[PDB]
This record gives structure tokens, sequence and C-alpha cells, in this order.
């Protein structure tokens, strides 16, 4: 295994280093506004050295933006695919590429056998070629890596199953910024090349000037270059026809034969190609081509030909095809051009490029880093969408976890087809897959479309719960009893965090209404976990036992809610009929643990929290509420940190241990505005008019709850209920955010330390890796905002502070010792990127965080020059507690004969840096050989020199292994037959996939 800490890779282009030297000057380049006047030597080209041009027709199809998936399908996409099918069929030299498998699957299932076979025909002959082959073309900023891999697996599985094809070239023309997570997943899924579009205009200029637009893109820690993927970055402002033929959009636009009810902004129309003009039109176009080719190292040129929802009408197919045919026939017949031009596919382009390299005509540069934050022009940085529609951003994470848990839970058994497991899982994967779209998780879609996304995710959550409950009943009922009704609710799910919602079951216990209640906890992670869990109960006199009837220590706290008296003030109210029972659930790796809640007066092993209101009846509750003037507060749970809070109930300092210092750590809410003159912030753009200013907090009500297992500080701020929860380690932060009214406002949460971070900070990419960022004072504020998909940190010689998130949001470190993360944004103006609206549809979201202060001076850190950072064990586990908590199940009935106490107590408890990211059964009951796929990710944690673990071999997890294969990440190809049927060890920062066959 490579060393990802000691050794700094050598690459031609390192993006952090690149950004440091770049001036980012927005100069007028001329007809190429953001470049220069391309010159080529016309004697470069002769009969020995021709330009080879691939004109690649395409149609960008959004699975939701202005319209819903179904709306666009009905209006646009179904017509495009019928025409493609007809036109390619009748025109054997015509070519077409296709990205979005969601729409292809939808269309293909509606075809008659005949059309099905004809369609297979034009795929087999290579005329219609699938690119990437994902369900969608996903967002790359906010998306979790697991979800990127999910949407990819979904489209490619569909392709392999229905078309017997697996794309090896990727096409990503539209995401707003590009992540190295994409080459990382794609190269582990058999890909050979990929294409990107949306990078900062100033980065395109810099690279274009050195012919570094094609590059071998490797991971920032990769010393060897094993991860490298060949990447083509297109050079110009857009993927549309004006911006794809060459440098001068005024010329290129004349070669979009659909604009003769569409027209050319530059006021020069296209003209039909005839014998009259062909020489002149050809000359104009090839000049364009040769200008573009000068930016690349080979004599092979990629010319994309299309636009959004293009190739819809029969006559668009003719006008495009026939005019370009006339051009090609003329160009290729005339030796003075020294050009071979034709219709081609993406993979055809890449093949010819690799032919040129293998012949030694070019050596390509190496690149590591990322392409965030993107700007299309002047100071219009697209950091807005790191935050837009934050409720759905959080919904993504919750759904992500429920599909994982549903697929793992049900993977253990084969299910009769009447249970409908395969169907529910299929729906849940597809819904979650669709939201990966660059108008889904991004928050850049119209309100009714966001509505559609939400309803779909909701149905997907319901489908996971139905699978999870059925699986749990099967796993913990004695086989001699197990007799299921697949439409029965054996368990209801209990979620303390989604939606946060006046739902949640109260368990109603009574000395003879119902005395005891069985609850089960599921642990999706492959090691033993202990975690505080909570349930709502109808009495404060409840005690906890395991199934063996051993006592478990518990605490009871009141249920509190916050009201806006509107008359007055934001105040808490306490329940008189529901209480919270809290205890530590111990749960096996990938396993289940049953507990019992029994009613009794005050039990032996249950304590009662106290309540202090700083500025209230509580039912059958033992400790009466106390009252107080606003004051500073210090709490400690267990031996864990001691935390001091302001008189406004905001964290002020943390003390790690009894004898360590009181470390200043201040939370502050601030607000950013929109511009006086200038451009207006929208769904995409963040255009603050100066540094944020502090929110006026007044004198708010601070609620303090103090218990032996769990304590917390909650405060009703204007817009935000803010809570710090203490369980013994790193606290959890919850914000209930209601931006409600406050137009042209962005609400930020900032941390202020004395940590001597300077200009350095660290943000993660897709929850997979942490990348070094440098704050740049030469760039505007919005350009120092980066995606925070799961966490961020600052550090000095001695001290780290890391914030872990349950939800993708935007964030920065805008001064030494600070971290900051946007909570919500409300926006009266459109930012003119196509959407037509601002963001005027906000709703209450519960944001969750963990807050880790640590001493790092005895940690093995990477050198000053390494572009990556690495989490500690504590910060890694805190992240895992946010994204993959314990699942909670309440038995829905009164008696559970058969009940067992635990599942998975024999499962190996693997090293903490290792996760079984996916467990998914791959075969229905009707197959003779059962097969299960596993995705394994091993992260890399700092060695701080800070435990008993067993070897985990996924091939042996289930009984009667007959075969085990190391596979691509999508499970679709074998990469190594494992003679042993034992899975090899995986390296730090690697992801591997195994498929186990069972007899
Ligand atoms: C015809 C409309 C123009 N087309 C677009 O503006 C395309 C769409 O595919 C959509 O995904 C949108 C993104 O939201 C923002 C970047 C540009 N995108
Ligand atoms: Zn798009």
């Amino acid at each position: 295994c490579q060393d990802v800490v000691q050794d700094v890779p050598n690459v031609d282009v390192q993006m952090l280093e690149l950004y440091d030297r770049m001036s980012f000057k927005d100069i007028d380049g001329g007809v190429w506004k953001q470049g220069w006047n391309i010159k080529y030597d016309p004697l470069k080209y002769n009969a020995h050295h021709k330009l080879k041009v691939f004109v690649v027709p395409h149609s960008h199809n959004d699975p939701g933006w202005i319209q819903t998936f179904e709306e666009y399908y009905q209006h646009d996409t179904k017509h495009i695919l019928s025409n493609a099918l007809r036109h390619l069929h009748d025109n054997p030299e015509m070519k077409f590429i296709w990205a979005e498998i969601s729409y292809f699957a939808r269309f293909y299932h509606d075809l008659g056998e005949n059309k099905k076979l004809q369609m297979k025909s034009i795929v087999k002959n290579g005329q219609l070629e699938f690119v990437t082959g994902g369900w969608v073309m996903p967002d790359e900023a906010n998306s979790h890596w697991r979800n990127v891999l999910l949407q990819l697996t979904e489209g490619q599985t569909w392709l392999k199953q229905f078309m017997n094809v697996t794309p090896t070239a990727s096409w990503a023309i539209d995401p707003f910024g590009h992540s190295p997570t994409m080459p990382y997943i794609l190269q582990k899924s058999g890909f050979k090349n990929m294409l990107i579009q949306r990078t900062h205009y100033s980065v395109k200029k810099e690279l274009a000037q050195q012919r570094q637009l094609e590059f071998l893109w490797r991971q920032i820690w990769d010393n060897k270059g094993d991860t490298a993927l060949f990447t083509h970055m297109m050079p110009f402002y857009s993927y549309d026809i004006p911006h794809t033929c060459g440098p001068d959009p005024k010329v290129c636009c004349q070669f979009d034969f659909k604009r003769m009810g569409l027209s050319c902004p530059w006021k020069v129309p296209p003209r039909t190609i005839s014998d009259q003009n062909v020489a002149a039109r050809s000359d104009l176009l090839v000049d364009q081509w040769k200008k573009k080719a000068e930016l690349y190292r080979t004599n092979v040129l990629l010319i994309p030909l299309g636009d959004d929802f293009r190739f819809k009408q029969n006559t668009e197919w003719d006008v495009q095809r026939v005019n370009y045919e006339r051009l090609f026939e003329h160009i290729n017949s005339q030796a003075h051009f020294n050009v071979q031009a034709q219709f081609g596919t993406l993979q055809e382009y890449f093949d010819a490029v690799h032919q040129a390299e293998r012949a030694g005509q070019a050596e390509f540069p190496t690149l590591s880093g990322d392409f965030f934050t993107y700007a299309d022009r002047s100071d219009n940085y697209w950091s807005g969408y790191y935050t837009s529609r934050p409720y759905h951003k959080r919904m993504d994470r919750v759904l992500m976890h429920y599909v994982r848990a549903a697929e793992m839970l049900s993977a253990w058994h084969s299910w009769d087809g009447m249970a409908r497991i395969e169907e529910r899982l299929e729906q849940a994967r597809r819904e979650l897959s669709l939201f990966q779209h660059h108008d889904g998780i991004t928050g850049t879609a119209k309100t009714h479309v966001v509505v559609d996304y939400e309803q779909r995710m909701q149905e997907a959550l319901k489908a996971c719960q139905m699978v999870m409950q059925q699986s749990v009943y099967r796993l913990l009922t004695k086989p001699s009893i197990y007799s299921p009704d697949f439409s029965f609710s054996y368990f209801t799910l209990d979620d303390s965090r989604w939606p946060g919602e006046d739902s949640r079951t109260t368990i109603i216990l009574g000395e003879d209404i119902l005395p005891s209640k069985h609850v089960v906890m599921h642990n999706t992670l492959p090691h033993w976990r202990e975690q505080l869990v909570d349930f709502y109960v109808s009495s404060p006199f409840v005690s906890v036992t395991d199934l063996a009837n051993n006592p478990v220590e518990a605490q009871v706290s009141p249920v509190w809610s916050w009201h806006h008296d509107t008359l007055t003030t934001i105040h808490p109210q306490g329940s008189t009929t529901k209480y919270r029972i809290i205890f530590k659930a111990r749960v096996p790796p990938m396993g289940l643990a049953t507990y019992v809640l029994t009613i009794s007066s005050k039990p032996e092993h249950t304590s009662y929290a106290s309540n202090l209101l700083l500025r209230l009846p509580l039912g059958q509750y033992p400790e009466d509420v106390k009252f107080g003037d606003p004051r500073e507060i210090s709490l400690r749970v267990g031996n864990g940190p001691t935390l001091a809070f302001s008189e406004q109930g905001l964290l002020k300092s943390i003390q790690l241990t009894q004898d360590s210092p009181h470390v200043p750590v201040h939370f502050k809410f601030l607000k950013y505005g929109v511009r006086s003159h200038g451009d207006r912030s929208g769904a995409y753009l963040f255009l603050p008019n100066g540094p944020a200013s502090p929110v006026e907090l007044g004198q708010p009500v601070v609620l303090v709850t103090k218990g032996k297992l769990e304590s917390s500080v909650s405060v009703g701020l204007p817009s935000v209920v803010h809570q710090t929860i203490m369980r013994g380690g790193a606290p959890e932060i919850r914000n209930l955010v209601d931006i409600g009214s406050l137009d042209n406002t962005e609400i930020v949460m900032r941390l202020e330390t004395h940590i001597d971070s300077g200009d350095i900070f660290y943000t993660d990419l897709n929850g997979l890796q942490f990348i070094k960022r440098r704050r740049l004072d030469k760039l505007p504020l919005q350009a120092n905002y980066y995606p925070i998909p799961s966490g961020m940190f600052i550090e000095d010689a001695n001290t780290r502070l890391t914030l872990l998130t349950g939800q993708p949001l935007g964030g920065s470190s805008l001064a030494s010792g600070e971290l900051e993360i946007m909570q919500d944004r409300r926006l009266a103006s459109d930012d003119e990127r196509g959407l037509g609206q601002g963001v005027l549809d906000n709703k209450p979201v519960l944001h969750i965080y963990r807050l880790v202060l640590e001493k790092v001076n005895n940690c093995v850190r990477p050198s000053e020059l390494h572009p990556a950072g690495y989490l500690t064990s504590a910060a890694h586990k805190a992240s895992q507690s946010l994204l993959d908590p314990l699942d909670k199940f309440i038995f829905a009935e009164n008696e559970w004969i058969g009940a067992q106490g635990q599942f998975g107590g024999d499962h190996p408890s693997a090293r903490e840096d290792l996760d079984v990211s996916v467990m998914r059964r791959l075969t229905k009951s009707s197959a003779k050989t059962q097969r299960v796929g596993y995705v394994l990710h091993r992260t890399n944690l700092m060695q701080c020199g800070t435990e008993h673990t067993q070897k985990l071999d996924v091939c042996h997890l289930l009984p009667n292994v007959a075969r085990c294969e190391r596979t691509t990440l999508t499970f679709l190809q074998n990469l190594e037959h494992l003679d042993g049927m034992v899975a090899p060890e995986v390296c730090p920062m690697e992801t591997a996939a195994y498929v186990s066959s069972h007899s």
C-alpha cells in the first residue's frame, strides 16, 4: 500500500499551487471574450499531418429543472428518442451520444418488440453510444460519493441488463464545478476517459495557454498515479453550438442549422450549404476548427454538436445532418484543407487520441486538485448552490442512510417475490439517484419540481422503512415461529433527527393498558457500537433491560418544544403526557440489539434530568423546573469535555480535560445581504455586499437540561432554535432554521478561535476526502466559499477544530482561527442562469453537526506541501454518528413470541478506518446461485499514537460461499478471481468491491 501521509505526489498541475500563482485578471480577449486571438501556423497541416475532426451530436436532457422528470419526458425527451431511433436507423453514418439513463430506461420500456430490437441494432453498430451511463448527470459539489456511485450503478446495471453495454467514457457538460471524486469512482468502475466543461474561465485560459486541457487526473494523495484518469476539459464558455466549434461564437453560431424559431445573438444567421457557398462556409468553419485544435496536443479534434433537448424534431435531424454532410463531402474532397471530418462518438474521439499518444505524437500532463469554486464570468462565483434549498440537501443524507440500511437488512435473506423487496429497493434507489441530478440536490429547480423531488424521496423513505421493518422481524424471530404477512407493520421506525415534525410515536405504557415494550437497534457499520438512543414514553417511570432482563442505566428528560408567542417572544413549552427515555444501546457490527421498556414509581436504574429556564408544569415528572436570571453556564457530561456558554446560550469555550486550558471557541450568527448595484445572488450565485454583520439576539430564553447521560443548552434565537447536546465526547449542534420572512438574507454560523490557522483551511469533497484550501484576498468573498458536503477544519502546530455536518452546506474560513457555514438563504432576485426565480420557498430544516476540538502536536501530519488533510479517529467517528446513526424500531404489537435479543454477535469487528459502504443482494430468489455485492471503503486517519479488531472477509459473511470475485464498484465486471474465496486487505484511501456467490 502507498503512503498517503509522508509522500507528496509530483504532478505537472497542482490546483492549490496553480491558484496561488494565477492572477485571475478578467481581460477582454476579443472574439473569445475570456481567452485571446488564437494563431496557428497553416503549414503545420499537410497530407502527412491532417486534422481529424469528430463532430459528435448530443442532446442535454435534465431529469428535472424548469419541468418535472415526467413533464420533460412527455414534452421533449420521448420525441427526441423516437427521432433518434428513426433517424439513426435510416442514416447509417449518423451518430448520437446519450447521457441520462433515467430517460432512456423510461422510453425503452414503452417500445414494442420491433422498436426494441431496432434500438438494440443502432447500439450494437455503435451509432447510438451511451456516455457515463449514470441514471443522471450528477452534481459534483453537494453529492455524497456513495450516491454518485449509487446513480452510476443504477444506470450502468440497466445498460448491462438491457443493452449488454458498459460505457468507459464519461460526459459531464453541465455540473457547476468538477470534483476529483468523479475520476476516482469512474476509474474504479472500468472507465478509460472523461470529459468536463464547467471550470473557472480563468483556469481554462491558464491551461489553454500550455495545452493542458487534456490531463491525466490523479487523486491528491496518489504518489504512483494508479488512480489517474484521462480527462478532456472543453475550452470555452458553454457546451452549446456557438461555444463548441472554435473560438468565435459569432462564426460557430452560423453552424447551428436549427437557428434558421431560434436565432443567433451575434446577428449572423446560419445559411443552407449549397454548391454556391460551400467553399466559403467550409473555409470559415475549418478556420474555427484549426483554432480550437491549437489548444490541444494531438491532430484529433472533438467538436460537440448540440444543446438542451436538441434533436427533438424530424426536420432538426435533417437540417443538421444534411448541411454537415455537404460540409464534410466538400472539406474531405479538397486537399488544401488537410482535414478529415465526420460524424463520430465520444469514445471514437478518445480512441484516436490514445492512438496518437501510443504513436508518440503527444505526452499528456498530470493533474491533481479540484475545480471549485467555478465562475462563468467576472466575479459570478457559483457558491450559492452549496446552500440553496437546505431542507432537501439534508433529506438527501437521511435517504442515503435509509437505502443503505434497507439494502443491508434485506441482503441477509432471499425473499419470496410476494414480499415485494426488489421493487421497493428499486424504487428507493431510483428516487435517490434522480436527486443526484445537477438541478436536484443543488436546489436550482423550479418550486413544483423541488416538490416532485420531495414527494419521490418521501415515497422512497416509506419504501426503505417497509423493507427494514420486515427484515428486522425476520432476523430476530425464532425460525420455528417466523410466519410473515408481508403487508403487516411489525415495527414502526423512530427517528430523532428526521424530520425533527411533530411526529414520533409515544409508546403508551400502563400497569395494565400495556406494561412492557420491545425496541430494536440496528447498527449498519462493521464494528461494535455504543450510542445513546431515545424514545418518547407516556410515563416518566420507565426502566430499561436487555432481553436477558439485565438492568440498563437510563435517564428521563421532559419533551420540550419552542413557540413564537407573536403577541410577545420565543419560549419553550414542556409536555405533561410524553417524556424521553435515554440509554446506551450496544449493537454488534452490522447487527441488531433488542431492549425492553417496562413501566413501574421511580425505578432503581433511571435518573431524572433537571431543567433550568434562564429569562412551566411537567405532568407526572419528578424534578420541578428551576428559574434563573440570564447567566454564564458550564456543563460536563461523563469524563468528556467541559463546555462554557454565554448568557445567550452560545458556546464560548471548551476544556478538553480536568487539567488542560479553557480553550476559547465562540459561536456567532451573522447575516449577509444582496447587492445595491451589481449582480443579484440567486439559486446559483453568491454575491454578498460586504462581510456579514452580527444578528441581534436580544435577551432570549435559554433552556438548560442537566442529566447524568445527556445534558444540553437550547436557545430560541430570531430564526433559529440552537442547541448544544452533551453525551460525553464531542458535542452535537442542532439548528432548527426558519429563515421565514427575511428577504435578501443569508444566515451564517461562525466559530471563532485563537487557532493560528492563518490562510489555511480544509473542506471535504463528496464525503470521501479532505482538500487543503487557501483563502485568497485577491479573490472576492464568494470565491473563498467552498462546498462543505460533510466537514471542515482548521489547525495550527498544536490545535485542530473540526466541524462535521449531517447535510451539504456552503462554508469558508474567512480569517485566521475561524470556520463558517451557511444555514439558509432567501432571495428576492433571479440570478439570470435560466431558472427565472429567486429562492422564495424556504421551510424549517433541522441541521445537525458535531464539534471536535483536539490536540494534534503528537499526530503524524503530512508535510507543509501535501494538498490533502486527514481526520482523526474521533472526527471520523463523529462524522459516522451523523451520517449512519443507529436505526430504532418499536414493536408495533403487544406480544412478540419468538423474540430474540441480538443478531450479528458473531460478525467480525473490523478496524475503525474500514466501512462496508454497500451490502446489496444481487439475485432474486428464482436464481440457483445467490450472489451478494459488497463495497468496501478504507479511509485514512491520523496516527496520534492513541484496540482489539478482527479480519473482515466479506466473501465469508454469508454461509456456503462457492465463489468470490473482486469487481468494479458497480459490480459489473470481474477484476480478480479470488482462488481462496477470501477478500484481500484494502489500502488507506481505497475503495474495493467484491461479489460473493453462495450455494
Ligand atoms: Zn443541465
